[PDB]
């Protein structure tokens, strides 16, 4: 047992509509990771797995760098899954993941949601309908059929998930969160409470890892992942970028032995 602290796209096989953006002049770093690139009839799907899996004995602290399309939430991206599975990237890329209403079976972590998905129950009951880069973060379950089911909570005074994940912002360095623009995730994980925590856009959300349907004496595949207007058959209209600086991201866990 010896924690590690890694950081680069090396640590990270990327599957389906994933590359490199070369010199983000929008986003003022050397590289990104981008998601939801092309154009394909039943949408994109991407995902990034760490190399390495998790053991769930062990904390975990991650920093992952991310920034929303600035794009209407049904042209763009559906959003981030932060995904803890026993499935794998290709299964995800046939499955689906925590971004709509089902996914990979008895797997679960944290989304980011950009898209109002009009197929879709919990953007209802989360009122992402309408205009203005209407979105929410929550951890959510898939269960042993698939189905996908927000569980945990946020914990902040505000007690809501909505977030707006892009504004039109001139002023990007005026100290406030602008979503099109890379802010930190922070997932943190204790195993002797079996809380994780997800922190975002200033907001702070908890569930248990029993809650995840995940195992203290388990490792698990942990899978960055973005799709856009995926299982849709609406095609792709325009631009739905979801892009991760993964040089400035950094995780921090004990590896499977
Ligand atoms: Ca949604």
């Amino acid at each position: 047992s010896t924690p590690i602290t890694i950081q680069g796209k090396e640590h990270f096989e990327g599957y389906g509509s994933v590359d490199i953006q070369k010199k983000p002049t929008d986003l003022g770093v050397s590289e990104v990771t981008r998601f939801n690139v092309g154009n394909e009839s039943n949408g994109l799907i991407g995902a990034l797995q760490l190399k390495n899996k998790i053991d769930f004995s062990k904390d975990f602290n991650f920093k992952v760098r991310v920034a929303n399309n600035h794009q209407s939430n049904t042209t763009g991206a559906d959003g981030w899954g932060f995904l803890f599975s026993k499935g794998n990237a290709e299964e995800y890329l046939t499955n689906g993941g925590i971004l709509g209403d089902k996914g990979l079976v008895n797997s679960g972590g944290f989304k980011i949601d950009t898209g109002y998905i009009y197929t879709s129950s919990m953007d209802k009951t989360e009122k992402q309908a309408g205009q203005g880069y209407r979105g929410y973060g929550a951890f959510v379950k898939n269960d042993s059929s698939g189905n996908s089911q927000m569980v945990g909570e946020n914990i902040d005074k505000s007690k809501t998930n909505f977030l707006n994940y892009a504004d039109n912002s001139t002023n990007t360095s005026d100290g406030k969160f602008h979503g099109q623009r890379l802010n930190d995730v922070i997932l943190t994980y204790v195993a002797s409470t079996g809380k994780m925590r997800a922190e975002y856009a200033g907001k702070t959300w908890e569930t248990s890892i029993t809650d995840l349907g995940l195992s203290k004496n388990q490792a698990y595949n942990f899978l960055i992942t973005s799709s856009q207007r995926w299982g849709l058959n609406q095609g792709i209209n325009a631009n739905g970028w979801m892009r991760t600086d993964l040089k400035g991201s950094e995780f921090t866990f004990t590896p499977e032995a």
